[PDB]
């Protein structure tokens, strides 16, 4: 066991292995609050979160045993990686801490476009990159958008901030960027969705690097379905039967029908590659829509792709998911977890 020092930081004690020296204060969330630090044992500069309120409900102590599991899990350069993970606490009867350790990342992707084509086709290879990682584990991230991506000094980008279903009703509302970047079918309901949510966030954040402005910048839900379906069409029978959503499905009917646009007059003088792959993104039937695996063996890519170093997961279970226990089980397996963290090589 290392020894550990206390600070109060902003109305908080933060008590902390000596390793992790110059804490200051960086941001706070209402799922906890971040520091930077400077990390002696590997030189590197890094994000210290402590959670707020781990075990404070049955949802809060799954959502906490999630997210250990998840970031534990992730081993890829595109995608955000557990450097540390501990708790003060000497044994599972005083166990109420939870502190997680990442690298500082530098611009995201806000910060940048706020760009050649050549710039464009070397960002988004990296995002299908860490995707068709992710995706081969059977994770979906449900949150992508340019603030969840970024780069460090190398310009090396990462994928972070997995959606931990953590997102409410008041957050979705309005002119927001938590909305503008959501496939059509996961902002209203209409089905089951799965991994093909996250290539439609890919294809609005592409167009919004090629044009530097918003794709959907919808004022609430109903007026960025109405900038969807003039830019892609109104839907077909064949996806309408799809909808098991009935009264979503009796709305969508109640619209004029309009034709798909060409996509060359929309993305005026892009390379004709990145208009092909946006069109291929940018499909409303999720069924139809291109995957990360088979984007990164398009044209558009072809200075940057390399089949025998675009790695998958190792193999990742999810049956917690579907599993029903008490506050102080999901404690236990969560302690379990902090105990047996091996650091990277
Ligand atoms: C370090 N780095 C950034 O922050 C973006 C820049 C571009 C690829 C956009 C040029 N890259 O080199
Ligand atoms: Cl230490
Ligand atoms: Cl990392
Ligand atoms: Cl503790
Ligand atoms: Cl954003
Ligand atoms: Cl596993
Ligand atoms: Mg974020």
């Amino acid at each position: 066991r290392p020894t550990f020092y206390r600070q109060e930081l902003n109305k908080t004690i933060w008590e902390v292995p000596e390793r992790y020296q110059n804490l200051s204060p960086v941001g706070s969330g209402a799922y906890g609050s971040v520091c930077a630090a400077f990390d002696t044992k590997t030189g590197h500069r890094v994000a210290v979160k402590k959670l707020s309120r781990p075990f404070q409900s049955i949802i809060h102590a799954k959502r906490t045993y999630r997210e250990l599991r998840l970031l534990k899990h992730m081993k890829h350069e595109n995608v955000i990686g557990l450097l540390d993970v501990f708790t003060p606490a000497r044994s599972l009867e005083e166990f109420n801490d939870v502190y997680l350790v990442t690298h500082l990342m530098g611009a995201d992707l806000n910060n940048i476009v706020k760009l050649t084509d050549d710039h464009v086709q070397f960002l988004i290879y990296q995002i299908l990159r860490g995707l068709k990682y992710i995706h081969s584990a059977d994770i979906i991230h449900r949150d992508l958008k340019p603030s969840n991506l970024a780069v460090n000094e190398d310009c090396e980008l990462k994928i972070l901030d997995f959606g931990l279903a953590r997102h409410t009703d008041d957050e979705m509302t309005g002119y927001v960027a938590t909305r503008w970047y959501r496939a059509p079918e996961i902002m209203l309901n209409w089905m089951h969705y799965n991994q093909t949510v996250d290539i439609w966030s890919v294809g609005c954040i592409m167009a919004e690097l090629l044009t530097g402005r918003t794709l959907f910048p919808g004022t609430d839900h109903i007026d960025q379905l109405k900038l969807i379906l003039r830019l892609v069409g109104t839907p077909g029978a064949e996806l309408l039967k799809k909808i098991s959503s009935e009264s979503a499905r009796n709305y969508i009917q109640s619209l004029a029908q309009m034709p798909k646009m060409n996509f060359a007059n929309v993305f005026i003088g892009a390379n004709p590659l990145a208009v092909d792959l946006l069109e291929k993104m940018l499909v409303l039937d999720s069924d139809k829509r291109i995957t990360a695996a088979q984007a990164l063996a398009h044209a558009y890519f072809a200075q940057y792709h390399d089949p025998d170093d675009e790695p998958v997961a190792d193999p990742y279970d999810q049956s917690f998911e579907s599993r029903d226990l008490l506050i102080d089980e999901w404690k236990s397996l969560t302690y379990d977890e902090v105990i047996s963290f091996v650091p990277p090589p």
